[PDB]
C-alpha cells in the first residue's frame, strides 16, 4: 500500500531560459579566457573618431 | 488607495548555500584556466606505485 504516482509533475516554477545569443557569447567568451584572452568593453553610441 | 507593505518577505525558497571550500575550487580553478591552464582528475584511491 501507501503507493503514489511517482511521475506527477513536481515543478511549481515555470520555465525559463537565457538568450541562445547571450548563451553563445559566453561559451564564446570562455574559449578565449581559457586560451588566456580577456574581455574588454565598449559602449553603443560611439563617436565617429572611433 | 492604500499602499502595500513593499518590505514584506517575498522569498518563498529557503536559502541555499554553495559550500565554501568548492568555491574556492572554482577560483582557484578560473585563476589557471584564465592562464591556458586545464584541469586533470584521479581516483582518490590510488596504487602505490603512482
Amino acid at each position: 500500500a501507501e503507493g503514489i504516482d511517482v511521475t506527477l509533475p513536481s515543478t511549481r516554477v515555470p520555465a525559463g531560459a537565457r538568450h541562445p545569443i547571450i548563451m553563445l557569447a559566453e561559451h564564446v567568451a570562455d574559449t578565449f579566457i581559457a586560451m588566456g584572452w580577456e574581455l574588454a568593453e565598449g559602449p553603443e553610441v560611439e563617436t565617429e573618431q572611433f
